[PDB]
């Protein structure tokens, strides 16, 4: 209780290494140069950034957290 | 020096409101759906998630982080 970290408006960083001279990392893809299906990371965890390599899986299950990626295809 | 917090392996959330009855938040879209463009958030604050709504703007200049969006577009 005295454990306890009251409330409180997030300080820590999502990317913690991914191209951090880059000021805002954005990326921009046309869907018909994509093929029938992309994975895309919303972690910043996959070492295939910005694609989703399953890296999720370690940020949850390590931070209790409940994050995974987003997928576009057909 | 005494102030400083030395490299270790990640304990925070990324995620801290969104959905957090999901074990693990996947979004799956087709690309015959989507628009002309469309802007998802990677961030974890947009209001609108999965869509973007500049709520990263807050999070890089409140924890100094350079996280940004996924745009699918044509
Ligand atoms: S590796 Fe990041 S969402 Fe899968
Ligand atoms: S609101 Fe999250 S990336 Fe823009």
């Amino acid at each position: 209780k005295r454990f306890y970290v009251k409330d409180h408006r997030n300080k820590a960083m999502i990317n913690l290494h991914i191209q951090k001279d880059n000021p805002k990392i954005v990326h921009a893809f046309d869907m018909e140069d994509l093929g029938d299906k992309a994975v895309y990371c919303r972690c910043w965890r996959s070492k295939k950034f910005p694609f989703c390599d399953g890296a999720h899986t370690k940020h949850n299950e390590e931070t209790g957290d409940n994050v995974g990626p987003l997928i576009i295809k057909k």
